[PDB]
């Protein structure tokens, strides 16, 4: 038993909710919250901008030190950093950005990072400002992640479409 509440069960291991990932993280304090990161860990907008704002910019300060030491992530890659006030850890995962021309086949590689963590609270990867077909993102998630993933989907209309169209 875990602390996640109000989720629809899609599969043995994938759960979905019409909830604010920021508000959900603040309520649950999960072991891992996933950020929809870019390779520079520049948390300007979308999920990343919202998570970073909720940390009072501490996520960005930590991330700038990480990049100054290690250089950029790979598209499809990840790093584990602090979860600050939101979670124990933040798994920063880089899905491909369609609005930058990145290979959508890298979405499966992105979701494979989730398998290193037993339980995660996560954004549908490459949805919102990343612009990938979202329905597609949920299918890759279900077909790739084997650990227990709680997908907080804040956009309501989209939530209802994801549920209604789910095979
Ligand atoms: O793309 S979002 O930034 N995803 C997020 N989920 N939780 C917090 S932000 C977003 C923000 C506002 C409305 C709809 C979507």
């Amino acid at each position: 038993v875990n602390s996640f509440s109000g989720y629809l069960k899609l599969t043995d291991n994938v759960y979905i909710k019409n909830a604010d990932i920021v508000e959900e993280a603040k309520k649950v304090k999960p072991t891992v919250v996933v950020n929809a990161a870019n390779v520079y860990l520049k948390h300007g907008g979308g999920v990343a901008g919202a998570l970073n704002k909720a940390t009072n910019n501490a996520m960005q300060v930590e991330s700038d030190d990480y990049i100054a030491t290690n250089g950029p992530l790979k598209v499809g890659g990840s790093c584990v950093l602090s979860g600050h006030n939101l979670a124990k850890h933040c798994l920063h995962v880089v899905g491909p950005n369609v609005n930058k021309g990145e290979d959508i086949q890298l979405l499966k590689s992105a979701y494979e990072n989730f398998n290193q963590h037993e339980v995660l609270l996560a954004p549908l990867l490459s949805a919102g400002i990343f612009g990938a077909d979202p329905i597609h993102s949920l299918r890759v998630c279900v077909d790739t992640v084997r650990t227990n993933v709680y997908l907080a989907v804040f956009d309501k209309n989209l939530y209802d479409k994801l549920v209604s169209s789910f095979l």
